[PDB]
Order: C-alpha cells, then sequence, then structure tokens
RNA sequence: AGGCAUUGAAAGCGACCACCAGGGGCACAACAA
C-alpha cells in the first residue's frame, strides 16, 4: 500500500492478520492459506497460518517446515495438500491452490461475490476424476449463457 | 337311366430400411451452538 514507517518496531515476530464480512469458515481460510503459502515463496520466511494468538516459537530445527497451518478449513484436507510443507512443496502448493481458486471462480461464482461456501464441492468433483475440470468449465459457459469455449479457454 | 369319373402340376414371396436430432445440470447451503 524511502522507508516511511521509521517509528514502528522492528518486526523479530512479524505477523500479519485477516479480516472477512461474510461469517464462514471457509471464506475466512481462503486469504490466509494463499498468504502463508505466498509469503515465504516471496521472502524465505517461515509461516504459521493460526487461530491462535499464542504460536508456535521457531528455531534451528523447528524451522524443518516452511509453512504450518492450523485447522484449515476442510476444502484444504479435501485436496490432499499437506497442513505442514518443506520449502520444495511450496509451489506445488500454490499452484493446486490457484488452480482451485481459478476453477471455483469460473463457475460457481458472481463477478462481485465470490461464494467460497461452495469450494468444498469444486475441490471434491476436481479430486475425484479430473474430467470433472472439464464439467466446472461447462458450468461456467452456462452461467454465462455461452454455448460454447473461447480458443483460449480450450 | 345307366357305369364311370370330382381334379391335375408348379409357385409359397422378392427388394431395401433398422433410426433421426438435441440436451447430459438447474438453484442455494458449507457449518450451528
Amino acid at each position: 500500500n524511502q522507508l516511511k514507517y521509521t517509528k514502528e518496531d522492528l518486526p523479530f515476530l512479524a505477523t500479519v492478520y485477516t479480516t472477512t464480512r461474510e461469517k464462514t469458515d471457509t471464506d475466512a481460510w481462503v486469504k490466509p492459506a494463499f498468504l502463508a503459502l505466498l509469503l515465504p515463496y516471496l521472502l524465505g520466511v517461515k509461516a504459521i497460518a493460526t487461530r491462535s494468538m499464542v504460536p508456535l516459537y521457531r528455531s534451528d530445527q523447528d524451522f524443518r517446515e516452511s509453512i504450518h497451518l492450523d485447522g484449515v478449513a476442510g476444502f484444504w484436507s479435501l485436496l490432499g495438500i499437506p497442513t505442514d510443507l518443506r520449502v520444495e512443496d511450496i509451489t506445488p502448493a500454490l499452484n493446486k491452490l490457484l488452480a482451485i481458486y481459478t476453477l471455483h471462480l469460473a463457475a460457481r461464482s458472481s463477478p462481485p461475490k465470490a461464494r467460497w461456501q461452495d469450494l468444498p464441492k469444486t475441490v471434491q468433483e476436481v479430486m475425484t476424476d479430473v474430467l470433472n475440470v472439464f464439467a466446472l468449465a461447462e458450468q461456467g459457459l452456462r452461467r454465462e449463457k455461452r454455448d460454447r469455449p473461447y480458443e483460449s479457454e480450450v
């Protein structure tokens, strides 16, 4: 949103926190889960995402994983992505998470209202059988009232 | 009015067609205490 925060304390324990205005859990977890994979990929830092005000304190081999996610909504467990990740796994995780977000927002979403309350069903069909990726594409087409995909979407 | 004589060979189907389009999710609810 050349330093501008020079009066603020140096962050030895750097915590960042989310707020959302629909009241459900999957809606609460979609931005933290994305941020908790993302910030280690941008900055090489180690993340714990939790509801807990007390953290796990990190040290020289507590550091043996890059990310922990304490108790994510069940869309996470349904994707089968680990709740704890070593640094090599973070780009596989960001790929699966954005691939399911960019597939949920195509069908079972509306342009001003993302309807993340339905994300567990979009994950469960994609994981059951991979051709359901095209079943979701086709749902998108019908919402969009379009009979055929663009050449790019194919 | 009589005897006689109530039938006979062959054929018993042949061609073509055994479907056509279009739809194959639609809505919402993902926690409550």
